[PDB]
């Protein structure tokens, strides 16, 4: 069926709002990020609009916190691509149930508050 | 006794975000606040052109210079000594214009992750 309702099938992005994280070397940081994704299955995505919108954003936040909590501050700067690619794999696993491919994750800013 | 009343108490201005490199080659974005007051009304009014030109730009240069001489770990730990050092540098320059820099505060320190080695 050539459905009348159509969905953007190309790369789009949402921001992960700043998450407060404790590094392995005990530094308190605020980290925000960007998730790049696209609908790969229009039928699954249309079926899961409510179940994916909320759940994906929260999972992006949790995925970030868990990944960064296991690293030293130094590692977060130098291993940023490894960390991001690991997050992308974790996020892409969960989003498949909702017809979404996560293509890329980027760690944006690491804020250091008054310690 | 004067009709025009120059504010003689603490005022603040913001130092716009400064992108700079640490001693250990980390790119950071840092901003701050400078708390000052007029201590000499006559001298400040006389040197108003000097103060409006130099002070804000001096706060920027002093911040950039201080952060370039510190390691990231030191910026995390010694944020108070850096601010106190800046206060002394700024206060030395503003004294000639009847202005006392009372306190410098380092607010946000961000690591643009995409912009590193």
């Amino acid at each position: 069926t050539d459905s009348l309702i159509k969905v953007d099938m190309r790369t789009i992005s949402f921001d992960i709002p700043p998450q407060e994280v404790l590094t392995k070397d005990s530094v308190t940081i605020s980290v925000d990020g960007v998730v790049y994704y696209r609908v790969q299955n229009a039928t699954l995505a249309v079926a899961n609009i409510t179940n994916a919108d909320s759940a994906t954003r929260l999972l992006a936040q949790t995925t970030l916190r868990n990944a960064l909590g296991t690293k030293n501050l130094s590692q977060i700067l130098s291993d940023r691509e490894e960390i991001a690619h690991h997050m992308q794999s974790t996020l892409d696993d969960a989003t498949d149930d909702w017809g979404i491919k996560v293509e890329r994750v980027e760690i944006k800013d690491v804020k250091l508050p008054v310690q």
